[PDB]
C-alpha cells in the first residue's frame, strides 16, 4: 500500500501521543490506592483488571501514528512481564518517562543517538547499584512480602506462597487453579503424582473414595504398549505366588489384556492394576524412568533389546502404597536407594542448567519437585466468577514476583530503591554534555514510579518525594497508611529482579524511541 | 487499464518528487549523527532501523508518478546491498544529487542522453581512481576499522569481526545469530561440524552435557540408506574384534537396524553411533565425500556398484574424537593425508571460481571453512528484542562490508574518497559541452554523501566541505568528534567495494533517470 | 451492452485524439537525440525503454473512441516489429502523418475510399523505387551501419553483429543473452552443441572443469529409451575390445542401466557416458539424425524395425573429440562423409524454403547453423539491470535489422531515402483528382522520419528538410554531429526491408482509417 511519511517533529510529536494515551490507561493502576480498567471482550463478559501488562495488550489506535507509538512501548510492558511476572506497570511509567524527558531534549537541539548513550550508562550503573541495596531475599518474612505488595497488598496471598516454597523446596513446583470455596487453599503433595486415571474402572477397592488402594505393591514400568496377556503370564505368576499386589503403568494397556486384568482381581487371583504413562513422546520415557529410580524397578524397554515375557521380580519397583482415582495416580514413598534418587535429581538438575530455552526449562523442574522435594497446589477462592478471574491473576503475579527476588533478594518498595539510586549517580558523567543529559534524564525517571503512586492517592506527589529524597536508606512513603517510615520495617518490600527488570526494559525501548527522525506507515 | 500519460517538464517535476520522498526518508539516517526510521508493519511491532535499504523498500506512493520515481531509485539502494552489503544510504544519497543536478540541466536546454555520456564517463574514471587510492585492506587494524564504521562507530563489532577473519582465514565462512546474554560471543569450531543429531537417543555416554563422546573412533560412510542388521554385520564384526568404537554416518538409519545398534552399545558390546547426511540431494553425496577424506576413508556409495556388506575396516574413516548431540556432530581431528585434505580443498576452491551465480558460491565456501580453515559463529547480545533485530542488522552489516573491503581494500571515509576523486577528475571533458556539463554534474554529486553527514550533524555543509577540499590526501572531518584530521588515523575508513559500488549504482539508475521525456502508469 | 456510436467529423476527431496521444508518446523516442520513455508495470520496477513498440503496447484509454484511435495505429507500430525487428517508431510516425493529412482532406469534401486508392498506389511505387535504392547490403562495413543506428548510435554493436553474421555466415543463428561481466562478449561454437548434461554426475573425468571429455570416442544413437543393461551388452562389448570410448545419445537412459554403466567407467572396464536426446516429440528423431550424419553413425530407431542388440560397430558414430559438462553436450568435428553433410544441409535448407509459418522456420535454420555453419551467442554487460534490459532490447533490435537488410540490403538513413522517393514521385498521377491529392498525402508525409528526428533536436524541422531536399542521392543531415553529408560515407544507413516495412504498414493502416465515418463502442 501506498505509505505515509512523517518527519521529524511531527513524526514525533504524534509518537508521543501514542505512548500516553497507553501509558495513561495504565497509569492508573499503579500501587495501593490504584484503580481498576475495564476491558471490553465481544467474546464473553468484559474484565476488570488492576494487571499493566493486560491493560497494554490492548491498547491499538486509530491514527496510524499514534498507534505506532503504542504498539513500541507495549513492549516494555510485555517484556517484564515474561521475565519478572510483575512490574509490568511499573516498567511502563518509566518508559514513559524518559521517552517525555528525552524528546523534550531532542527538542532542545541535543544529539539523540547521545542521549541515548547516556540513559544507557545511567541505567548500566542503577542495575550495579541495585545489586548492592538487594539483601538477597531468603528468609519467609521477606518472600511473603513481596508476595503480599504483588497481590496488591493482601497479607494472605504473600503468607500462603511463603508457606508454598518452604514445603516444596527451592527446586519445587508450585502451580494456581481455581478453588470450590469461598477461601484459599494449599496443598502438597509428598510425594509423588501424575495425571493418569485407571483404565479400568471396574478395579476400585474402595468404593468410597472411588479410588484404587493397593497395599505395599509391585511396579511393572512397561515402556512399549500393552495388548495381549502372554507377555504378562511369566511376571504375574511370580506376583501371583508372592501375595502383593501390582501397579502396572505402561504406555498403554487394552484388548483382552485389560479385559483378562479385571476378571483375575475381580475373583482375588491377583491384586492388579493398569493405568498409561504420564506424558507423551520422548518426555514419556524420560519421566517413566524417574519412577523406576523412586522405586528401585527396571523400565522394560522394548527398544533396548527387552521383551516384558522375560522379566523377573527382580526388575520390578515397589512402594509403601498406591492411590488411583478416575485422573490421578500417586505412589506414597518407594523403595529407593537414597543416594540414587538425590544422583538422578543432581543430573536432572543440570539439565535445566542447560536447557536451551524455557519450556526446556519448566517440565524439567516439575519432574524435579515430583521427585524432590514436592509439588504444591494453591487453589484461590472467589464468591463469582469475575472475582475468580482477578483473584487467581493477582495470586499468579505474586508466585512469579517471589520466584524473581528468591533469583535476583528484595530491595525497599514504594520506588524507594529507585530513588536512592538516583542520588547515588548524581555524579556520573559521559563522554559529553549531550550524553550527560542523557544520564540526567533517567535519572530524573526514576522519581516516576514514586511520583505516580502518590498521585494515584490524590496527594502532592512532588511534596512526597521532596521528603523521601531528603531521608536515607530504606526511608519512604507508605502509601496505604499515609505516613513515611522505614519500607523494610513495613513490609512493603519489592523483588530485585522486578524493579531491575523493570529498569532495563523501559530504557531499551525509550532511549531507541527518542532517536526517531522518521516514521512509515500505511494511509488513513 | 487506461493509462495516463505525461510528458517533459510535468513527468520531471513529478518524478522527482517521488525520488525526494524516498531520498529523504534515507538520507536522515547517514552517518555517526544519523538517526533512525521506524517502520510501520502491520504483522508485528514496528521496527526501529538505521540501514537505508531497508527504509527504501517500504517507500511506495501514492501519486503513481510520485510513486514511478521513487520505485526506481529504490533500485540503486537495493543493488547497492545486495553486491557491497552496505553503502545504500550514501548509494541512494549520490543518486538524488545526481538526478537532481541532471534534471536543472536539461531544463536548461541541455541533450540529456550526453549528460547520460558525461556521468557514465566521469564515474568510469572515479572508479579507476578509488583503485589506486585503495590500499588493498588486508591487516588487522584496517578489517577493525570498516566493521566498525558499519556497524554505526561500534568499536566491539570491529574488533570482533576482526577476530574472526583471523581465525577462520580468508576462505572461511561466518556466521551472526542471536546470543543468550547481554554481551556478544565470537564461537570457533576447530575443526569440522554439520547440522546432525542422534537418531538413537539411547545413546548418550555422558548424561552431564546430554551428548555421545566416542573415543577414537572408526567411521562408516554410507551413500544408501540403512534399514537392516545384514549388511552391518561383516563389517559391524571387524570393529566388534577390534576395540575400537564407531560412528555410522548414513543416508538415513531405522527399522530394527536403528533399534539393534542400540541393544548392542546398551550391552557393551560395541560402541556405535548414528547420524543422518549433511545435506539433501547431490550436496549431500559432495559433502559425504569430504568428510571422508578428512578421515581417510571411502564412501560406500550404492550407486557405483558396492555393496554395504563387503566393506572391511579399510574403507573406514578414523578420527581422534567425535562429539554429538541432539543437533549436531562433531568430528575433532581425523586421520586425513595432509596432502589429500589440501588437494581436495583447492579443488573445492576452483569450484567456487566457476560457480555460475551466488548460491553456487555459498555452500561451496560453506564447505571450504569446515575443511580448512574453520567456521566461526558471531553471537549477539541484547537486553531485549526491538534491540536485538537493530544490532543483529548492524554486525551483518559490518560483515558484509568488511568481505567487500577485503576483494576490493578500503579508504578515506566520512565520504573524503569521493571528494578526492573529484579533484582528480577536474580537468576530465567529453565529445561536447553537454557531455561537459554531464562530468561536472556526477563530480559535484561526489561531494554529497560528505555534505549529508555534516547536515545530519546540525552544522554547515559547505563550510565543512570548503575545508575538506582545502587539504589533500586523507584529510577529512570526524563528525564523531568534531574536528578534522587525517581519517585513515583516526580509524575512520569505508571499504574500497562498498565506495566504488554506490557510485556504480547511483550513475546507473540516475543516468537513466534523468532522458526521461515520458511517463506512462494506470488512472488515480 | 448498449452501444455509443457516433457519426463523421465527430466521430474523427476522437479517432484522431487518441492516435495523436499514442503517436505523441512514441514520436518522442525518435531518432539519435530520442529521450526514453518510462512504462510503469504494477509487477516489477518501472521499465525504461526507447523502443517504439513497447511504448505503443501500453497506450490504451478512458474515452472508448479515443481509445479505438490508439489501438489501431498500434498495430502499424506492432507489425513493423513481427516482419522487421526495428523501424516501430518511423512506421508509427508516418502513419500519424498520413492520418493527419488524410482526414483534413476529407475535411475538404475529398471521397475517403480514394484518397485511400492514392496513398496506397504512391507506396506501391515508392516500395518499387526503394528497391531501387537499395544496395543490397552485403559487406560487413554496411552490415556494421545498420546494426550501429538500430543500436542507438553504438557503435560496438554494430561492429559485434557484423563479426557474428561473418562467423556463423548466412545459413547460422546468433543469440543475446545476459553476459556476467560489464562488457559485450561474442561466443561461437565450432562446432555443434545442444542443451542436454549428463545423466550420470558421477563420470566426470576431468574434477577442474567439472565436465566429462571423451577422447576420440565412438557414439550410439538409440530413438528409444533405455532402461536395461541387457540391449546393451552386444554392443558394449565390441566398444570394450576396441579400446576407444563411447557416448550414449538415447531418448533416456534410467533403472539399472545407468546405475551400472557407472561401476563400468569407475572401474576402467569401458569408458562411457549417457545423455538425453536434443528435442521432444517429432522434432527430437529430427534432431537425432543429424547427429548422425555428423558422425558417419546409424540411428537405431525401434519404430523401424530395429533392436539396440543388434547393432555392431558399423552402425555407431565417431568423432574427434567429446565434452559434456551438467547443461550441454558438445561434439567437436566428427567423421561425417563431406558430401553426406552439405547434402543432408541443402536438404534441410528447402525444408525452410516450404516452411508454413515462422516456428517451421525458426528451429529449422538452428539446426542448420548447428551442422554448417555454427551458432553465436552474443552476452550483453552492464553494470545493474535496468540497464542490462534496455541495452539486451537494443542488441535483439540491431540483430533483427541486420537480418532484415541481408534479405532485402540497406539506403540512406536520417529518412533521407523516404524523401527521395517523394521527389522522384513528384509526378505520380491517379485516376482523378480525389486520387492525387490521395497521393501527395502520402509524399508529404515521407518528409515525416526526417522532421521528426529533427525536431527532437530541438532543431527547426522545416529549414532542415528544405536544405536536404536542395541536394541530391545519398546527401543528408546528420543529426548526431548537426552538419549536412553523404549519409552512407557517415555510416548512417537504415535497412531497405525497414524502411520498406515501415511504409507498407503505416500505410495500410492509415489508408483504412481515414475512410472512417462511423464509430461503434460501448457506453462510459
Amino acid at each position: 500500500a501506498a505509505k505515509d511519511v512523517k518527519f521529524g517533529n511531527d513524526a514525533r510529536v504524534k509518537m508521543l501521543r501514542g505512548v500516553n494515551v497507553l501509558a495513561d490507561a495504565v497509569k492508573v493502576t499503579l500501587g495501593p490506592k490504584g484503580r481498576n480498567v475495564v476491558l471490553d471482550k465481544s467474546f464473553g463478559a468484559p474484565t476488570i483488571t488492576k494487571d499493566g501488562v493486560s491493560v497494554a495488550r490492548e491498547i491499538e489506535l486509530e491514527d496510524k501514528f499514534e498507534n505506532m507509538g503504542a504498539q513500541m512501548v507495549k513492549e516494555v510492558a510485555s517484556k517484564a512481564n515474561d521475565a519478572a511476572g510483575d512490574g509490568t506497570t511499573t516498567a511502563t511509567v518509566l518508559a514513559q518517562a524518559i521517552i517525555t524527558e528525552g524528546l523534550k531534549a531532542v527538542a532542545a537541539g541535543m544529539n539523540p543517538m547521545d542521549l541515548k548513550r547516556g540513559i544507557d550508562k545511567a541505567v548500566t550503573a542503577a542495575v550495579e547499584e541495585l545489586k548492592a541495596l538487594s539483601v538477597p531475599c531468603s528468609d519467609s518474612k521477606a518472600i511473603a512480602q513481596v508476595g503480599t505488595i504483588s497481590a496488591n497488598s493482601d497479607e494472605t496471598v504473600g503468607k500462603l506462597i511463603a508457606e508454598a516454597m518452604d514445603k516444596v523446596g527451592k527446586e519445587g513446583v508450585i502451580t494456581v487453579e481455581d478453588g470450590t470455596g469461598l477461601q484459599d487453599e494449599l496443598d502438597v503433595v509428598e510425594g509423588m503424582q501424575f495425571d493418569r486415571g485407571y483404565l479400568s474402572p471396574y478395579f476400585i477397592n474402595k468404593p468410597e473414595t472411588g479410588a484404587v488402594e493397593l497395599e505395599s505393591p509391585f511396579i511393572l514400568l512397561a515402556d512399549k504398549k500393552i495388548s495381549n496377556i502372554r507377555e504378562m503370564l511369566p511376571v504375574l505368576e511370580a506376583v501371583a505366588k508372592a501375595g502383593k499386589p501390582l501397579l502396572i503403568i505402561a504406555e498403554d494397556v487394552e484388548g483382552e489384556a485389560l479385559a483378562t486384568l479385571v476378571v483375575n482381581t475381580m475373583r482375588g487371583i491377583v491384586k492388579v492394576a493398569a493405568v498409561k504413562a504420564p506424558g507423551f513422546g520422548d518426555r514419556r520415557k524420560a519421566m517413566l524412568q524417574d519412577i523406576a529410580t523412586l522405586t528401585g524397578g527396571t523400565v522394560i524397554s522394548e527398544e533396548i533389546g527387552m521383551e516384558l515375557e522375560k522379566a523377573t521380580l527382580e526388575d520390578l519397583g515397589q512402594a509403601k502404597r498406591v492411590v488411583i482415582n478416575k485422573d490421578t495416580t500417586t505412589i506414597i514413598d518407594g523403595v529407593g536407594e537414597e543416594a540414587a534418587i538425590q544422583g538422578r535429581v543432581a543430573q536432572i538438575r543440570q539439565q535445566i542448567e542447560e536447557a536451551t530455552s524455557d519450556y526446556d526449562r519448566e517440565k524439567l523442574q516439575e519432574r524435579v519437585a515430583k521427585l524432590a522435594g514436592g509439588v504444591a497446589v494453591i487453589k484461590v477462592g472467589a464468591a463469582t466468577e469475575v472475582e475468580m478471574k482477578e483473584k487467581k491473576a493477582r495470586v499468579e503475579d505474586a508466585l512469579h514476583a517471589t520466584r524473581a527476588a528468591v533469583e535476583e533478594g528484595v530491595v525497599a518498595g514504594g520506588g524507594v530503591a529507585l530513588i536512592r539510586v538516583a542520588s547515588k549517580l548524581a555524579d556520573l558523567r559521559g563522554q559529553n554534555e549531550d550524553q550527560n543529559v542523557g544520564i540526567k534524564v533517567a535519572l530524573r525517571a526514576m522519581e516516576a514510579p514514586l511520583r505516580q503512586i502518590v498521585l494515584n492517592c490524590g496527594e502532592e506527589p512532588s511534596v512526597v518525594a521532596n521528603t523521601v529524597k531528603g531521608g536515607d536508606g530504606n526511608y519512604g512513603y507508605n502509601a496505604a497508611t499515609e505516613e513515611y517510615g522505614n519500607m523494610i520495617d513495613m513490609g512493603i518490600l519489592d523483588p530485585t529482579k522486578v524493579t531491575r527488570s523493570a529498569l532495563q526494559y523501559a530504557a531499551s525501548v525509550a532511549g531507541l524511541m527518542i532517536t526517531t527522525e522518521c516514521m512509515v506507515t500505511d494511509l488513513p
